[PDB]
């Protein structure tokens, strides 16, 4: 099944920040394709671009809990308007548990009927 994770990239950053937290996300999970957003904007796009593709399970790296976490309630909101199965990983130390919640419970909410 089709895996996209998608980072939270800061207010500050610019090419460089966006590009080494992807690097991590893509040593952590090889097996996604790894996206970067710093506005609305950005978040629609790759949010609407992996709908295009069919992401099947989108796992969106950055916090939920300040005015800044806009960019990641957004992709979720477009995905999840989709139907696929988005989750946000706000965390650097539960962070294997809570991505693996993306390629273990996807089947538990999409093995939902006969095929």
């Amino acid at each position: 099944m089709r895996v996209i994770v998608v980072i939270v990239g800061p207010s500050g950053a610019g090419k460089t920040t966006l590009d080494e937290l992807a690097r991590k996300a893509k040593e952590e999970v090889p097996d996604a394709e790894i996206r970067t957003v710093t506005t609305k904007e950005d978040a629609k796009r790759v949010a609407e671009e992996a709908e295009r593709r069919n992401a099947d399970i989108v796992v969106i790296v950055g916090p939920s809990g300040s005015g800044k976490s806009t960019l990641a309630k957004i992709v979720k909101k477009i995905i999840a308007r989709a139907g696929a199965k988005t989750i946000e990983v706000t965390t650097e130390e539960e962070l294997r548990k809570a991505v693996a919640k993306a390629r273990g419970s996807w089947s538990l909410e999409h093995h939902h009927h006969h095929h």
